[PDB]
């Protein structure tokens, strides 16, 4: 694929995970990402055939981004344990894990291609690996499952509706200094 | 207004809060909502002339039940401060005030009619009450201001994604316990 190709399709996705950020997600269509993007729509389409294999490919590129967090977290934990485990779960909140999901997921994790799936599998275990280390240096009380952490984070970092929305967000990251002081001393 | 239409007219808004718990909030009609009521169009729309109608006496119905746990957990609140907290977030969060917000919450808490705003002033006030009397018995860290314990709890509520969802629903139940531990011992 020719260098400019390969940059014009990266920016697409790039473009595309923004607006998921800062637009309503049913407002979205083939069209406005193409307009977005500064790129044609024939151009998007020859990329991208279909609404689905976009959402997929950004997917596909969001797990990939996670993974190498995941890996950076878990060579950096040994020797800064809270350091690590707290700007590993400020920069999935700040950078809209609570946006993405919901924007891309579809109704069963079971129709995310096989590419993805495999992605996800990895994500799963290495999220396995970074709690055990949590619980090692007493960050996550050892009650505390995998899973239950995970959903935790993709529910805390979900933005509010826009009626109790404010400028600075306060409230909202306030929540995720919360969610880590409650992971901590575990269940109440 | 005969004793017959008063109880039916709060049977369409007890079904309708329910439906809006366990149904996609966007898959609803006002004809959808007539046949789980067990009653007919003409009835229902009688007692509410259109679906922001409809909406807006559920809100207001909520808002009174709302102010009711919050006047006996503030008289309670005393002479069993863990106890009444506790339970207090446990009946909001297991009654759905995750899926009831979103699902009736008008774009800008503005477009409330009078009375609901009325309510919803209460609301607020009361839970400036409640947290000032859970911080006084050291259930709620001082520096949290009772705006961000409102945004948090709708925000843990919100159940999750579908793709996400579990039959016990123990990673999503776990997340209150997690949030008062959280707001107990601060930010992290």
């Amino acid at each position: 694929m020719r260098a400019d190709a390969l940059k014009r399709r990266e920016h697409i996705i790039t473009t595309t995970c923004n607006l998921y950020r800062t637009h309503h997600h049913d407002s979205l269509t083939m069209e406005n990402i193409a307009e977005q993007a500064g790129v044609g729509v024939a151009t998007l389409y020859r990329n991208f055939p279909d609404r689905f294999t976009l959402d997929m490919a950004c997917a596909q590129y969001l797990f990939n981004v996670v993974i190498s967090l995941q890996l950076q977290a878990i060579s950096t934990f040994p020797t800064d344990p809270e350091g690590v485990w707290t700007s590993f779960n400020q920069l999935l909140f700040d950078r809209g894990l609570g946006s993405l999901v919901p924007a891309l997921a579809p109704e069963s994790l079971d129709d995310l291609p096989d590419e993805v799936s495999a992605l996800r599998r990895t994500t799963e275990k290495n999220t396995t690996t970074l709690i055990n280390l949590a619980k090692q240096h007493g960050l996550v009380h050892h009650d505390i499952a995998p899973g239950t952490y995970i959903v935790g984070l993709i529910t805390i970092s979900r933005p509010p509706i826009t009626a109790l929305a404010t400028i600075s967000e306060n409230s909202h990251k306030a929540l995720l200094g919360l969610y880590l002081s409650g992971l901590k001393h575990g269940m109440m």
